[PDB]
Order: structure tokens, then C-alpha cells, then sequence
């Protein structure tokens, strides 16, 4: 498609990239989690491994275009390396994140972006009691590493984690999973930072496939 | 010493031993447990090992004597092999019982007997969930193997298991322990058989010695 080539060239070749948000031009990132699997627990190190898709949305004025000038194109996929992306980080990870999917975003003519990488993460979680009816609860916070709430605000569209793709024959069944916007402070700095608190209650699965 | 030797000779060396209880002459045995330790659980076989002392009391007319005729002796210790003892049996054991104490009874002039052997026993018990706050419940019935309620009846002096000697640094802590008289029927036989149902709720100790 000739029109799309023109669009990408015009967007990505003729100006400096977005330098990120500032106090004068803050940005709100919408977050949502799709929990796919609780893969492994480690009771000797108190780490638990999750597989999830992390849905991120935001909007930049610099990514806008008039579809009329581009054969009525209203959106396109492009490599996430072509655009600015927010530094949303898991605050209690114990290993580097492993990316499980392509990193390609969808950009819409109004400057809005959707980006949903699949990830595996090890995080700090004590799994003692997971083999009981009551199960166990762990929490994981996600937020900008370097930007305070004055530059990056966060939002969820729902407080329910998406479980519609959770692996039915996982070793672990989900009892509940919520995602909630919170405010935190770190020793280094006085300014409020925003996070999303992912809270998952789970236990060893003992009813379903493999069971009779 | 002379009077005791006389008493023992007279009680044990001049008559057939008591042939056990009958319908016409039934016997009631009082049972009580001192739970000392839950030593071990095995989740691959669903066996748990207990150490307890089993208090047994009963009374036989044939063990009576007049203390006046024996230098005021009102009771004596004697090997349990010298007297009839009830066939009180754990019904859900998985290994032969291991005896941890001498087997010696105290006999009193009214023909009553007290016998409290210490035992280790492996029994059928699923310990899944023992490492949680709720812990797990298991039960073990004790009763005559061969006598129905028409020959042997049972009772407890209290429904609360004696925990005053429980090992404070056991891997497992006791949440509750009861001992309750019940009636049972088995496939072999029409008659009711009496048992005491020992019900123990426990979990992995997470406080005290070794824990910070
Ligand atoms: N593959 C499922 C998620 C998904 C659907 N469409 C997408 C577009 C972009 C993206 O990063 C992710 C997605
Ligand atoms: N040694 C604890 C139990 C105990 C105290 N006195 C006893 C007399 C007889 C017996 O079998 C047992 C006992």
C-alpha cells in the first residue's frame, strides 16, 4: 500500500521523536491485564512466575493525521520501536521480564496507541498455603519507573483482571484477580508516583482436566 | 517383699485366667488419649504418624482382694502379660503399632486396672493443606477388634484429648483434638461395635522455636 508507506514516512522521518511527558504536558496511560497462566511457584525463594498480556493505551498529538490525506487510512500496525512507549515497570520482579510476543503497536489517526505485549515475569510472592482450599494471595505493582504522577497518570478501564484466556489446565486456579490504581512514594523522591496494584488470589487446581 | 509376693501368687498361680467378657458378663473399658507428637506426614501415601499414650481402664471381679489379708496392700504394679487386657485396636492403621514404653499395669484391690502404653502409629490420613492456616483434619477410630457392644462397651472420661504433654517444638501444632464414643457396624457382622473416634485438627507449626 502506497498510502501507508507515505503515512509512515511522514510520521517517522521528518521530526524528532516525542521526548516523553512533562509537567506541562502530562500523559495518562490506561492499563489492563489479561492473566494467562500462573506457571510456577518456588517455595524455597518465594518467587512466583506469571504469564500475562499487558494492555497499554495512550495518545500523542504528534501521532495524529488526517485520513483524507492518506487514502482514508484510520489506523496502522507498526513496530513499537518506531514510537515512544511508556516505561511501565513491575516493581517486585526478581528476574528480567521475558517477552513472548511481537512488539508491534496499533496507532490510530487521532494519535491513540494500543500496545499489548505478552510477558513472563518472576516476582516476589510467598506461595505457602497454595495447596489448600483458602489458597494464597500475592500482589504486584506496575507503574512508571522514572515519571511521577505529574508526568504520567495511570488508569484502568475495569478493576477486574481479564481471565477469559486463563489456561484451564494450569497447575493453579484463580480465585480472584483485581487491578487497582494506587498512589506510592519511594525513598529517593518526595513526589507522588502512580501505580496499578495487581492482586491475585490462587490455589493448586484440583478440579478439571487431569481430574476425575 | 513378702505380702506382695503372697498376693501375686494367690491372684495368678491358682486359677484359669479370665476368658474375656461375654454377653452374660460384659465389660466397659474407659479410654483416654495423651497426644504427644505428630511426628511425620507422608503426602505420597496419605499416612501420618502419631505418638500418644493410650490410657485404658477396666475392672475384673477376679482381680479383687481384701487388703487386710495382704498387709494393707491396696494396689500393685505388674507386667501386663500377667493379666487379661482388652483388644483395643486402631482401625485405620497402616503399619503394626510400635510400643515405646514398658507394658506394666497398676491393679487396685477392687479389681480395677490402669494400663497406659506409649505407642507410635502410622494411620490413614490425607495431609494435603497441612501447611496452611486452616490445616487439616484426620480421624482414627479405636475399639475392640473382635468383641461387639454386647461384650465390650467403651467410654471416655472426657471428650478432650490430653495435650498437656504435647511436644512444643513438633513440626506440627494441634488446633484441636477430641475423643468421642461412637457406634459402628462392619460388613462381617450384624452386631454394633463400639469405638472411640480420635479426631485431630493440625497444621505445620509456623511459630515458636526455629521461627523468626
Ligand atoms: N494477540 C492478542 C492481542 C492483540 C490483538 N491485537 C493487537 C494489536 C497490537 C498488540 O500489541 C496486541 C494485540
Ligand atoms: N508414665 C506415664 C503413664 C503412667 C503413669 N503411671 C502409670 C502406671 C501404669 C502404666 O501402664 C502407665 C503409667
Amino acid at each position: 500500500q502506497a498510502n501507508l508507506m507515505r503515512l509512515k514516512s511522514d510520521l517517522f522521518n521528518r521530526s524528532p521523536m516525542y521526548p516523553g511527558p512533562t509537567k506541562d504536558d502530562p500523559l495518562t496511560v490506561t492499563l489492563g491485564f489479561t492473566l494467562q497462566d500462573i506457571v510456577k511457584v518456588d517455595s524455597s525463594t518465594n518467587e512466583v512466575d506469571l504469564v500475562y498480556w499487558e494492555q497499554q493505551r495512550w495518545k500523542l498529538n504528534s501521532l495524529m493525521w488526517d485520513p483524507n490525506e492518506y487514502g482514508n487510512i484510520t489506523d496502522f500496525r507498526t513496530s513499537a520501536a518506531d514510537i515512544w512507549t511508556p516505561d511501565i515497570t513491575a516493581y517486585e520482579s526478581t528476574r528480567p521480564v521475558q517477552v513472548l510476543s511481537p512488539q508491534i503497536a496499533v496507532v490510530t489517526h487521532d494519535g491513540s496507541v494500543m500496545f499489548i505485549p505478552a510477558q513472563r515475569l518472576s516476582f516476589m510472592c510467598d506461595p505457602t498455603g497454595v495447596d489448600s482450599e483458602e489458597g494464597v494471595t500475592c500482589a504486584l505493582t506496575f507503574g512508571s519507573w522514572v515519571y511521577s504522577g505529574f508526568e504520567i497518570d495511570l488508569k484502568t478501564d475495569t478493576d477486574q483482571v481479564d481471565l477469559s484466556s486463563y489456561y484451564a489446565s494450569s497447575k493453579y486456579e484463580i480465585l480472584s484477580a483485581t487491578q487497582t490504581r494506587q498512589v506510592q512514594h519511594y525513598s529517593c523522591c518526595p513526589e507522588p508516583y502512580i501505580d496499578v496494584n495487581l492482586v491475585v488470589k490462587f490455589r493448586e487446581r484440583r478440579a478439571g482436566n487431569g481430574f476425575f
